[PDB]
């Protein structure tokens, strides 16, 4: 928004309701590789989000 003033008032954040979301499914490591997000990391806000077969 600072770089482009036209986007200052643009609503670029999307909000989803409860009915639009399903239960989270833990990932499973493949070929001994830890699953990664789009940034190449793993989100571990909760222990249930830990990949199956992986230990912290």
């Amino acid at each position: 928004r600072l770089a482009e003033p036209q986007l200052r008032e643009e609503n670029d954040l999307g909000l989803f309701g409860y009915w639009q979301t399903e239960e989270y499914q833990p990932p499973v490591a493949v070929d001994g590789k830890v699953p990664r997000n789009e940034f190449g990391n793993v989100y571990l806000f909760l222990p249930s989000m830990m990949p199956i077969g992986c230990v912290q």
